[PDB]
């Protein structure tokens, strides 16, 4: 059996996505995640629903709780995370509205608990030192891709991810030095979201979805919160068709070489006293 | 109307610039300010002196509360800030004593609470997206530049800064990999302060002075702070004179599109439950 | 009289490199040192040996006591501080087992108090700015090399370490984008022992000891845990023969000047009120 956590980010964590809806408040050793996990299926297949930034949008990205939200849906039974994400494009063959199938990132968060290995919780005993040279489930990654180009929807293959802490957006000078570094989409929440998920033994992946230029484009409209909603009210179904359309694909293809892969790999990154 | 306030960075924070002074400590829902605000005018301009260590130079740059500075300045009536900064040259041609009236920032701070939207505070309610692609109000950039030149001041029409934690100065590797970056100075300030004026719907615009060749350039006195101090006590002068020639210019001018302008900016990246 | 603080890093932190030890606890005005200073002598020197991460290794980067760690050692007497480091490596011709005597650092770390002049104790007061282009002790450095090539160890002369928060290991992305940058070798240490051990005025080097290849080469074993605990437990003899090679010299080389000149280096970067 195969469990869906599906974290939704900005304009894109519509609960109506799950049939069978309950709604379920919990509480983790690291605090409240950011909503009530909601609990439905898509087609055969168990989903947990949860906001990124809460249903109202009240919580920014420095202040998510991005270890209460992966203790949350873990301890719910999840085998995979699926995510989405709005971003900015680095790159002028990323348009608003397409969707980047992400495969690395560059970290430039500055405030954020990385690790469930504080050394403060019992649940989580040890020094732990997570790989994270291949962050996101490539299998994962395969049926997004391969789904996306069944519903024809405009996608790229593989993107790195800068996750900056926020909540500004770059400057000029920064949104241009991100370019020099590789960086393809810029955002304020994968990083350390996808690395609490590997710490779990989960099967992570992200849909970003590409909503503004940032500012290092010339003549296009200026990233702002209106022209990031504005985006995302025009393109948002995109996300949804896709998340209903992969995950029936998930729950029947066979994942437990792939989990116990993972499992090991997170058992063998923690070093007991 | 319009009301500038003004924030001393190191050796460059003298309150005998205004006129008509008066001390007043006022509190902020951020905590205290770095010291009194001092009130006074230049010429006819109504003026508000804030040094940002604090007058006898106690605080370093990691534990300026930006936040209480800014809103103080804001409670008061501030249409303007205009700051000093010191900072080391990443450039040959950028000489100590040059003043170079910058327009980009690049963030290597860490610590920092970058936005008064925190969630904790009534008098700063929902998330908050402020854009940064002009960080600096061009306007008043414009007037300084020009002034510089009536004044016959060595002075560069622009230059990114990139502001580090501290208080440490940078390693070479560092001061070497920031010029790849396209950094032309540096300090310890820049941010978070402009992305809070932002915030606050006000024109911020930075006085940088160049004290030093930071550590990149061969055959250059070592950065120190005794060489810092050495510099500004040769050339504060300077940025005294393009301050007091700035002011009354920026007071005979118009402004209030561009702070209608800039008050939009802000309450549109607020997002409200 | 010189006595040599030793900080030994993962897998390279062995108290029978000492002879004639007692353990002894110590207090901070920073807190508790990682563990007990054991003292003893390496010929006739006086030396003090520190296990970083505590002798279980129980604490990880993030959470290592770097101010207390320096202060004990300074407080005891220590006129020098030699580590050890494991790292991953940058560069191709940096093999695992080698070492390498680094000489410059780029800071990728966040979370992490760099001075001891943080306004809050007593016995550091006011602002310091300490001057960090030459960050490791060359005379120390110097009698490292001359040392591993008396022991014909594969050994790099110089090397600049990238000190990423972790305790993650860095992404494919991040791994390559460090290389952009001129880092040689990767850890999670570095930074701020060595910013603290120079505020300190002690002659602060470094040993540092490639484990892998962090994630950027091909056809490498990945890294992991057991992947660097595998190349400490086979080479970690080396680490401590060039301690206890290096050290009798130490000893018996003239050190007023260069200590002289730290301590000079150290008050002057102090302001004041
Ligand atoms: N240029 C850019 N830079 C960094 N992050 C983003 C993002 C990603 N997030 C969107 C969101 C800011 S826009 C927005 C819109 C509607 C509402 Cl209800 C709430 C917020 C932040 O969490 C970052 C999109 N474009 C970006
Ligand atoms: N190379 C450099 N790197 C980073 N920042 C600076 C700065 C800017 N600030 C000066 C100041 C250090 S020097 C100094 C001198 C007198 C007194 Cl009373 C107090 C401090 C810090 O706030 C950073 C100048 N040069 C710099
Ligand atoms: N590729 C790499 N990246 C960052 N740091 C390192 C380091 C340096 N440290 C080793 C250590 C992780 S591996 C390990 C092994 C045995 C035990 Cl008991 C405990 C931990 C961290 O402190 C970083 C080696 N390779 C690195």
């Amino acid at each position: 059996a195969v469990k869906i956590g599906i974290i939704g980010g900005t304009g894109l964590d519509d609960p109506e996505i799950l049939e069978g809806r309950t709604e379920k408040y919990v509480d983790t050793p690291f605090g409240k995640p950011s909503d009530a996990l909601i609990l439905g299926k898509i087609k055969n297949v168990d989903c947990v629903l949860l906001a990124r930034h809460g249903r109202q949008h009240t919580i920014m990205p420095s202040k998510v709780n991005y270890q209460a939200n992966i203790w949350a849906l873990k301890e719910e039974g999840c085998t995979h995370v699926i995510v989405t994400t709005a971003c900015g494009s680095l790159r002028e063959e990323i348009q608003p509205g397409d969707i980047v199938i992400i495969d690395q990132f560059i970290d430039r968060t500055t405030m954020r608990p990385q690790s469930f290995y504080d050394g403060s919780h019992s649940c989580a005993r040890g020094v732990c030192h997570i790989p994270m040279a291949e962050p996101f489930c490539p299998k994962t990654r395969e049926v997004l891709i391969e789904t996306a180009k069944k519903l024809g929807l405009r996608c790229h293959s593989k993107g790195t991810m800068v996750t900056i802490e926020g909540p500004r957006f770059s400057s000029r000078a920064e949104s241009f030095m991100f370019r020099t570094w590789g960086a393809d989409v810029i955002n304020m929440t994968t990083v350390p979201e996808v690395v609490l998920a590997k710490e779990a033994g989960i099967c992570y992946a992200s849909i970003a979805m590409a909503t503004d230029y940032d500012c290092w484009k010339e003549h296009e409209e200026a990233v702002s919160v209106d022209r990031v909603l504005k985006t995302l009210k025009e393109n948002a179904n995109k996300a949804k068709s896709l998340l209903l359309t992969t995950i029936p694909q998930i729950g029947s293809t066979e994942w437990s070489e792939t989990l116990h892969n993972l499992k090991n790999m997170a058992q063998f990154s923690v070093l007991l006293p």
